């Protein structure tokens, strides 16, 4: 049963929500950190965001070294474009759930393809920032 | 916020799990009925399952006629095939979440297309039975 | 010269117009009946609606045994998914007209496919409810 | 309530029915001029036919200078090839109905694409010549 | 060795042959029943036909409840559109054979797609009604 | 047998050969006129070229009034784009042969599609200017 | 009035059955077929052919026509997906035919789903194992 | 470097902008004329507009004949349908720039394919009416 | 100078015309071609070949190079649509060629629209019936070497 | 009107033209800086180039923080592959024009897809370096 | 233990290298490979085959199995793009194989980018010139049974 | 002949040894690099192989530029994932005009269709794929012998 979970957010996700509710990246991350703290059995949620593909891959490599046992990832645009992230998650063999805040199926068809869905444990989309909470409950419940 | 959610499971879903955890349709429906009751506050989850497309359309008209304010739906095979169910939801104007117990993106490509996906609030898939639970949390916090 | 005409409407048609002018399914049916009576030569239009594919197929079967000479059909969603309805029409050998109240060509690409059009005598589409009236005028003047 | 309708037929339509019942283009046009005549209230149906794409565009342009409120068009072959005719109807903002005498869905897959349908108010096909009468009734009743 | 075989006919099949021999669904149902009697070894063929998808699914479910060990199915139209029936067969885990009386490959390219073939044990198409007999012979020898 | 043949050339072909040998449109037209005249049996080849689709359809219509019994056509770009010409040949019911001077399959993918080839008696393409001669022999021998 | 002379043709690689799933050999299938016919008291016959070379199979079909063969039962193996020349020879000699496959090709790589025989075959039996041939010979020996 | 330039506008462009600001085709044609007059070095910009494919092909041919060195062209609908125009600019060998007032990639995906882009010297599009000015500056500066 | 030696190849099943739609046999065609050259009365020649086997037609094309053949007129029949190998034989010996189809292939099943020859042939005549061959031979006999 | 404009150039662009006319990236950057000074009203053009997708994303976020009013961007390869750059421009809501020095439609089919075009204000491609000058002129005139 | 008996197969047209782009011939490549095994000095052997006829290459694969060939290195030429029959022969006899192209097919017509061998091959080397064959044989000769 | 060869390995390749060993083997990236370096040493004519690996697209592009500056005359590259996604790498290789060979350790053609497209293959001198680590050695022989 998983104690170490890493939340990753991809490009542009630092900009929520400067433009549709004031919910920021900082919020999501915090709520995730606190989610685990509150199980009080040393679960931990580590957090990372970047706009660089390679850096997200670097972070995933790091995660394995770190004994991270699950990843909740919202790869933002990189979902549609990055085989590299897919190969990283496969490569280090860490199970993961793909999060999208909005319903991608509502948008441009290029967004309906993902390089993560078919290898994710699960894909949550359009559940809002709550979608990160649901993934993290799943994660903290998953057998090593 | 919503007070009346309706859970629909489509064809074959009565068969779980006769064949991969001995978790029944019956269990899912129950857990959900409970989920709302435990919210203390006049929330309620009605349940339906049919093998027949027409009858599921019928149930969706029925749901509007009785003020159902949100649907959580696993259409099973019908996700890939039922334009009629999409139009029943659209035509009654009830928001909905598509559930899939398993991760469809892992399966045959025909199962990658859904006629519900681009009109749903969200689509949760591969989160196991838990996915009904998170659809229901969301539903019960959705404003009318 | 055709006496017995059967108007069929498909799934969700029961629902006009509760959401765009207060023109109900019931109205269309009535108008269609009166059209045939108001012809004075013992013409007649029978009416049917269902949300179930199988039921529409059955109704087309009895329509043969009942000697119906022509069918005017708004199949609603089943236009795009029902090879059964198509085969029933071919199988009983009743000529038909496909009706769409609104212009399907304005809508999502999937709705441009029909399983009726290439077998229909005509396709009227976007002419509003008057679509029915023109189909029936045409029906009534077609040679048995 | 619309009063000035223009019936447009595209290429080859001049040749019905020289090859399935003696019904000429000239009949369809006459029936349509007379249909408005009978409405009894200062409706009018103007008629046009050409085999030239630019000419049909030219016509649609002048339709708007003339205050045509609605078009009923059978673009013939141009249904499947003419973005310009689509753009003319859009550019002058005249609502329209698309008519085909026979049921194109019965014919070659190339004829299943139209550059009109998705901008048309309605599309009637396979209703035979009655298709035109039906479009006009509709036209004469619109906003 | 399999003792209980279910024969399912889909939508419109009740209509053979009203219009291409004098062979009805009732006949095909009856051949099939006798065929298993004649074997002598308490084999059994149960029959079903329905126009409704959900009802054919409902039946496949019942079929497991009943110990049916093989299904010979001519899904008619539903071969091309019914993922629900596919999942019923997979979900009850009853091995099956897809029959078509006529040769689907000779027809509209949409009829070449099936939701059954890739999971069927065999597909027989165009062998006429005998198509059913072959499928039952095979059924009655499966382990 | 056919006596009256119409040679049509589509857009731009007025410009051979100004850029892969010196042969001009009026050379080709000359040769066709004489090919038929030199039969010595009151055969006749009429010639036409235009850059306007509409006018090429007009001409194919006149050709029917004229009793023209076969058409040899090189439609230039219109091959790839004009259902209207297709439908004029079909609508007047004149049989025709499609001629491209250069081998079109050697060129851009779009030029592989034609709206004439599936309705033509034949397609000669890449046989140089002589393609027009072979088409006219063939024409002049048809029923 | 029924067919007497029948040609069983098997294509490339089929000599190799079953040397890798159970010891039923090509010669087995060929002998069973010969004996199927003789067992009819009535002068039917099965001729047998196998070849790895396309041209030779096409030559054999020409020869079959010279010999007054009224029906071919063919398993073209790999050539089913690649030989227009074989399809054109059956069409060319106007001999009817049933296409056989021992295993269910629909189960396999999508390229194997397309045939140059199916749309001109009388029937396609595929996946009925070896009995596939037997049933094709019954049908054949009963044909117009 | 190039002295004589032909600005062509295709179907429907006569209508700008009667319907989205008051810049008329005529304003554009003028500015372009004036643009080349101001260079004072003897440049010149001829202008043409038509709704008929054939006529634009004719015009392109005459421009060759009168030593036009560059063509700035907004073909409207014809970009997406006219292989005939492509073949005219190719056949008279005159370099050319494709202009679109509005950003075409924002619209219906059919308007994404163009039978000019891939042979044009440049494609300017969505830069508004200035699209024409820059095409011409570029034109007037070209070997 | 001009091409003096021309090989006519016919592919599979074409031995069968017209046993099934006028009595014009494969042999009639080959004779006619042979006669066409002889009649230029100048030491031109048409050599004729037909097989049902892809390999053998590839072989024949190789031989043709050895023999100094300078042009091929080919009706590959069904191999038109399936045979990369014939295409590469013609490319690899670098003999120029004309594709001939007796009937109009564009009138038939969509798969017959594709050819592995058309984009490398000097020309493709198709639908001009048997005269297709005569025309390809006139062209070939006038081609510059 | 806009005062602060950002010139972004993507990967490989620092290599011009080290292989097709000596015009370096520096040259283009200065021209652009200069264009704005000479407007004499404190318009300002900022410049940035990177071969790293993440970093161009960083830059666009930074531009927003700096109150950049408009972006003129040649994303080089990243045009065809980077949903991230598009979402950064969408995310910060800075209007932009896409530049390509060469005419990309002349090149491989993949270079015909852009993840910028349908969201850009305009797309200039093939005017060579003047392309940047035009995009900047336009930019500095945007309200 | 390790593969002792390797079969080198070359498909249609390859017999014509290099008659048109450097003088290296089929025979050269064959000889080179025969010697490669000889030098290992451990009773390894390369057998060689070329044919333009598909069926004959299918037959050669069967014969190989009967002979106990344990690896095939094949440049099918054009048949790569068109022969399910060849593919099914290597699958059928279960001999592991490597697909060679002398030149880089990915640089050529798009049809040449599809192979019926690649997804079943151990590796595919292309554009590595005639060395391609040598690299394939080195690998073969180290492959465990 | 060529003297300076640059071996580039793309993202994830640094995990050779651990990464998906059923598919990629258990020889580390470091061993592949050392083997390459020594391959050139042994040609005994002052050939040299230089090595580079990054998870970052931009960094690989930077490196390819750096290589023209240092007179590298040939590239042997396993772009990893970037084979299927990086037009930018392709443009860097084309912009510096350095010849290259595309290496795949596994046979990509047995894998997901996405992996059958490459943005290097059609411009590479050769593509070697599925020869496992030997792949690298053979691309390096090829380079060291190239004009």
């Amino acid at each position: 049963l998983v104690k170490k979970v890493l939340l990753i957010n991809g490009p542009n996700l630092n900009l929520l929500g400067t433009r549709y509710g004031t919910t920021s990246l900082s919020d999501i991350e915090q709520a995730a950190i606190e989610q685990a703290k509150l199980k009080n059995n040393d679960s931990e949620v580590l957090v990372f965001q970047s706009n660089t593909e390679g850096f997200i891959i670097d972070r995933i490599h790091e995660a394995k070294r770190q004994g991270v046992g699950f990843v909740v990832i919202n790869a933002g645009a990189y979902t549609h474009t990055s085989v590299g992230i897919r190969d990283a998650l496969l490569g280090t063999a860490i199970p993961f759930i793909e999060v999208h805040i909005t319903n991608v199926h509502q948008r441009e068809p290029f967004r309906h393809q993902s390089y993560l869905s078919d290898k994710a444990v699960a894909v949550i989309c359009g559940l809002g920032v709550y979608g990160y909470t649901a993934a993290i409950e799943y994660a903290l419940n998953y057998q090593l």
